[PDB]
């Protein structure tokens, strides 16, 4: 792959990103700034277990759907096969979730954006699962202390999808080749802009897996 390959590559991922992108980050910080009241977050609280698990469910996945047309709108996704399409998917989208929703937590206060205002943890106590929704607070936590702009999370939600290990994989080596060339592209907006010590980092591995546990699987039953 050449110089100018690389740069088309890296101006792509991020032209799917802003175009897939689904609340722009624009709005998320205007709003820090509005913030649910005593009256409102006990609303949240008062709902049932399954009506609530019946909002989230919707909100998790209409933002998957999002990540689809993510997936679909990459240079290069679209030329694998589509037995390696959905199993990059069924493996991935939900883990780029997470990484998105990186966007509309505001670690000032400790507290996330949900259907309008500014919530906290406590918000989601009628889902009955303080301990999940705890953990994801402390993944998100971790993702700000980074300062992750709009092309740097576009790049990298692209890396978590465009992985060559997984299960099935009739094209092994077409992945392969495809997540060298992203890898890389990442490296290179990197390197611009001299942001070289959040790839020290980068977790270390496990835990983006270790979060999506028994609690948000199958998750048919509701409307
Ligand atoms: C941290 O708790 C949450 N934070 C959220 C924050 C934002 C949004 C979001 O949908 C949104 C989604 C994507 C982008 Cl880019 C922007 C906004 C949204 C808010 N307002 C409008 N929208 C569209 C939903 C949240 C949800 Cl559902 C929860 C609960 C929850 C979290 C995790 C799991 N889970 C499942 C598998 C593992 N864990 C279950 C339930």
């Amino acid at each position: 792959a050449s110089l100018t390959e690389i740069e088309h590559l890296v101006q792509s991922v991020c032209k799917s990103y802003r175009e897939t992108c689904q609340l722009r980050l624009e709005d998320l910080l205007r709003q820090r700034s509005n913030i649910f009241s005593r009256e409102e977050v006990t609303g949240y609280q008062r709902k049932s277990m399954w009506e609530m698990w019946e909002r989230c469910a919707h909100h998790l996945t209409e933002a998957i759907q999002y990540v689809v047309e993510f997936a679909k709108r990459l240079s290069g996704f679209m030329e694998l096969c589509q037995n390696d399409q959905i199993v990059l998917l069924k493996a991935g989208a939900m883990e780029v979730v997470l990484v998105r929703m990186c966007r509309a937590y505001n670690a000032d206060n400790r507290t996330v954006f949900f259907e309008g205002k500014y919530g906290g943890m406590e918000l989601f106590r009628a889902l009955g699962c303080s301990e999940l929704i705890s953990s994801i607070f402390d993944f998100s936590h971790s993702l700000s202390a980074l300062h992750f702009s709009e092309d740097e999370i576009a790049l990298y939600t692209a890396l978590v999808l465009i992985n060559a290990h997984r299960p099935g994989l009739q094209e092994k080596r077409k992945v392969e080749q495809l997540q060298y060339n992203l890898e890389l592209a990442f490296h290179h907006h990197l390197c611009k802009t001299h942001r070289q010590s959040i790839l020290a980092k980068l977790p270390p591995k496990g835990k983006l897996r270790s979060l999506c546990s028994q609690h948000v699987e199958r998750l048919q039953i509701f409307q």
